[PDB]
């Protein structure tokens, strides 16, 4: 119930919501059915338009109009937006040149310059530069602030997820809108677009910027804007705002457009129809501008330009039939369109079984346009498992294509041409950024980086403190002119053994045999060396990765390798090795396929045995350095050491050779050498994040060897290619993977072919960042280079895409 019959009365646009049955004036009254009688009489006025004219200037107040244009509408903060410009002889702000704002210039009384968010939806990246000669507002902040050439969104790449990760710095898995659509089965309810339940504080998670700004005694203007109240409508609420008195007014403000996503389902991205909407969100900027300019404001504020992700170009044709694949299918419920997730049609049905219907899924047809995955199957570098709303399975669906149930969803729900929600590295989707402002630097580029990243800066702008968020904070500090946030490298937790020879071979029982019995001042004062750690600069370019949890692991030195050997798992936590770009690849000699050679610096209680590998039917094993890439005959056997084993399904072992054999000395080739740092990753709960060794679930049959969910490698070489890996002067040039460690290769469906046909291409949609890599095992990488800290932390969050070019 609402009682409408209170009045909006000095009330219009108010900041504090009201509670039922009271009447609301706020911006958000419409979407409640709760304004009061008189809501659009007093707050949405629309008389004579939202623009001066010459005559009337100068005008006698009245106030039925939508703005003003006397005498007194400076002082009463709700001129026209042009006033200044008709009325007064001033400029455009579009028309002035652009002048470095080296300090804020602020009006007396504010104690910090407002941060004002402009966000419009399905703006795609490409789009700055496609329809730049459309919109001069918007090419003047890109120009003169801060820019990317693209931001990437968040998967999936669905407005209201986008949104809200904008607005927390947190993964939707964590934030909790994982979809426009969701299920919640702890809640038994459902989130639409249409309806009241999305109004529910319950589905939504983490805090939001406009919280933490009012926690922290920083005033917000409301972020969300009813449909049906115009653009210009809410320029001038925001303006208005901004001439409250000091105790009042708001320090971070939230502008939001439609457009020009609702014209792109329509008409596509680049559909003809799609100037108008660029024109008119340009012309919108402009009235922003230049009433910013009127309060004597347009060097005080920061403005970011943001979207939430961009459009592709999709039809109803283009639209796979889960009926043509299922025999079941009213056993299912889809989620469809640019992204597919299905669960049980009713939870009392005990034949429903979600490794049959994976099985009819995949490979069925010869061109299929989407792939099924359980969701802990999914790329890491999504981050899309860890809710209970996420259903099991998912199907990622190719650009340009949607996913439905039956043919009858699609005819009695072509309208559309354009959607969105595709794997957030699909250049499609990506979507713009720009800052401007005092804050901001000058005319300058930053390369493109994640949308997770920004809460934090926008804390930063407002002198305050993030909620914990999965942004990395300082590494977007190269955005900023002044307030950057200088962190310290984390502690260090575990400190390394540095083992030396302390077992005898026969105090081995491991099952192992190796054919390294065939025999010198000269050579074993060296090698002695070598096990000290005197090549150790050669293969450790940037320190000993940082252990930040309790544990007990050695530091293991040899000729062509370093490692960090975890006693409690039983293998390496990670391996380090630098392969120039004269590096030679040699083969397995035949006498060594099946060797395995105790290690005599560590117990036989703390090693691997060969035994539980015999044994286990499914298990096999693989080596974190590569026996290919050994540096002389005599080093290679370093490379059999039973603590540079790890366990390997054949199915992997075929993925993992490769990559052994043939891609890394590809990419010292490519790269001019590359340092590369390999190792397992446990995440059988699929939080992200590093299992203790309780959350294990699987060994191999018999013993303790814990098996990976993943194996990770990091490939760092110098960016200026001119220098060797290992003489590098100047910034780092990363690229990670995480690929799942699986005993099939169905997600593959080309690999019955020759490695080179297939192994590349999965390798790429398991492309990850080394941040990424840092969570799942709790290490902290290149702690010791020639680098700035947030050099190093942007380097850690970028993310290698193999996409062509923007
Ligand atoms: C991205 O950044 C984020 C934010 O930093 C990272 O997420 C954090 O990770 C932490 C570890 O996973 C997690 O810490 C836990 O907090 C528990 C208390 O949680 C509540 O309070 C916080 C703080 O206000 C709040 O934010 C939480 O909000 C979550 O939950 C509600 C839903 O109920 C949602 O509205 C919201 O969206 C959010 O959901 C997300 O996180 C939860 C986990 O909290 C998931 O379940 C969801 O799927 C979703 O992703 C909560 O309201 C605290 O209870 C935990 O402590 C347990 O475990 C430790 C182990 O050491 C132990 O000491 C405790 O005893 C306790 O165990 C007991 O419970 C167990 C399980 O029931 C049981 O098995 C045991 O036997 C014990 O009885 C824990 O400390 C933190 O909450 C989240 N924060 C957020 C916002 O998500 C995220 O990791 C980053 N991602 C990456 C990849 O880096
Ligand atoms: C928390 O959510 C936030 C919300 C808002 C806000 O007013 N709205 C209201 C709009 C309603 N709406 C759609 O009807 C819609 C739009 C595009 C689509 N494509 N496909 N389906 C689609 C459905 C999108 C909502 C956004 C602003 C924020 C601004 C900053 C941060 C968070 C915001
Ligand atoms: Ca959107
Ligand atoms: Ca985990
Ligand atoms: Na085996
Ligand atoms: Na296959
Ligand atoms: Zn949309």
């Amino acid at each position: 119930w609402t009682a409408t019959s209170g009045s909006c009365k000095g009330r219009c646009f108010e900041l504090q919501e009201v509670g039922p049955p009271d009447c609301r004036c706020d911006n958000l009254c419409k979407s409640y059915s709760s304004c009061c009688h008189d809501f659009d009489e007093l707050c949405l006025k629309t008389a004579r338009g939202w623009e001066c004219t010459k005559d009337r200037c100068g005008e006698v107040r009245n106030e039925e109009n939508a703005c003003h244009c006397s005498e007194d509408c400076l002082s009463r903060g709700d001129c026209c937006t042009n006033y200044q410009v008709v009325c007064k002889g001033e400029s455009h702000w579009v028309d002035d040149d652009c002048e470095e704002i080296k300090v804020p210039e602020c009006p007396a009384g504010f104690v910090r310059p407002p941060l004002i968010i402009f966000s419009v939806d399905g703006f795609r990246a490409s789009y700055m530069k496609k329809g730049s000669k459309v919109m001069p507002n918007i090419e003047k902040l890109r120009s003169c602030g801060t820019h990317a050439p693209y931001m990437r969104p968040v998967y999936p790449t669905k407005t209201f997820p986008n949104l809200y990760t904008l607005a927390t710095g947190l993964y939707p898995e964590s934030h909790g809108i994982v979809g426009n659509s969701m299920y919640d089965p702890v809640f038994d309810a459902s989130f639409h677009l249409r309806g009241r339940e999305k109004f529910n504080h319950r589905w939504w998670g983490g805090q939001p910027l406009w919280i933490t700004a009012t926690k922290q005694g920083v005033r917000a203007g409301t972020f969300f804007w009813s449909v049906s109240i115009p653009h210009e409508r809410r320029i001038l609420t925001i303006l208005q705002w901004l001439s409250l008195p000091d105790n009042e007014r708001p320090s971070v403000y939230a502008f939001y457009s439609e457009q020009p996503d609702f014209s792109g389902h329509k008409y596509g991205p680049f559909g003809p129809e799609m100037t108008n909407p660029l024109r008119e969100i340009d012309k919108t900027v402009g009235q922003l501008m230049d009433g910013l300019k009127q309060l004597r404001l347009h060097r005080c504020v920061n403005v970011i330009f943001v979207g939430d992700h961009g459009m592709e170009d999709v039809t109803c044709d283009r639209t796979e039939f889960l009926s043509n694949y299922l025999t079941n299918v009213d056993d299912i419920t889809l989620v469809p369109g640019t992204l597919g997730r299905i669960r049980a049609k009713s939870i009392n049905n005990s034949k429903y079984d979600p490794k049959t219907i994976i099985a009819a899924l995949t490979c069925k047809k010869p061109d299929q346009h989407f792939k099924p995955y359980m969701k802990q199957h999914l790329p890491k570098r999504l981050h899309y498992a860890n809710n209970r709303r996420i259903e099991d399975i998912h199907l990622l669906v190719d650009r340009r294509w949607h996913v439905a149930r039956k043919p009858l969803d699609v005819y009695k729900k072509c309208f559309f041409q354009g959607d969105h929600g595709f794997d957030n590295k699909v250049n499609s989707m990506q979507t713009v950024f720009v800052g401007y402002g005092p804050t901001f630097k000058y005319r300058t580029k930053v390369p493109p980086f994640e949308n997770i990243e920004l809460y934090n800066v926008m804390c930063d702008l407002l002198g305050l403190k993030p909620a914990p968020n999965n942004g990395t904070h300082g590494s977007l500090n190269h955005l900023l002119r002044t307030n950057t946030f200088r962190p310290t490298m984390p502690d260090e937790v575990s400190r390394p053994n540095y083992p030396g020879i302390m077992y005898l071979q026969s105090e081995f029982d491991l099952g192992c045999t190796c054919d390294d019995k065939v025999e010198n001042k000269l050579e074993e004062l060296n090698k002695r060396l070598h096990t000290k750690g005197s090549t150790k600069e050669r293969h450790l370019l940037y320190g000993r990765p940082a252990v930040l949890y309790r544990t007990s692991y050695d530091i293991l030195y040899h000729t062509d390798f370093e490692s960090g050997y975890s006693e409690i798992f039983l293998m390496p936590l990670w391996t380090s090795y630098t392969i120039s770009k004269q590096a030679e690849v040699s083969s397995i000699p035949e006498h060594l396929t099946n060797c395995v050679r105790p290690d005599v610096r560590v117990s036989p209680g703390f090693s691997q045995n060969c035994l539980a590998y015999k044994n286990d039917k499914q298990m096999s094993y693989g080596f974190l350095f590569p026996p290919y890439l050994s540096s002389s005959p005599e080093a290679k056997y370093d490379a059999f050491l039973v603590t540079n084993m790890v366990p390997m399904y054949p199915a992997f072992k075929r993925v993992w050779a490769y990559f052994q054999r043939v891609l890394v000395k590809k990419y010292a080739s490519e790269r001019n050498g590359v340092n590369v740092i390999s190792g397992p990753i446990f995440d059988y709960n699929y939080d992200g994040l590093r299992d203790t060794e309780d959350e294990i679930k699987q060994y191999v049959e018999g013993s303790s060897i814990p098996v990976p969910t993943h194996y990770y490698s990091i490939i760092t070489s110098c960016l200026d290619f001119t220098q060797p890996a290992d003489k590098c002067d100047g910034p780092l040039s990363v690229s990670s993977f995480i690929l799942p460690h699986r005993p099939d290769n169905d997600e593959s469906c080309n690999s019955s072919e020759d490695e080179s046909k297939w192994v590349e291409e999965l390798m790429k949609m398991h492309t990850a960042r080394v941040r990424d890599i840092e969570h799942l095992t709790g290490l902290d990488f290149y702690r010791k280079t020639s680098r700035s800290y947030s050099e190093i932390l942007t380097l850690k969050t970028y993310l290698h895409t193999y996409e062509s070019e923007i």
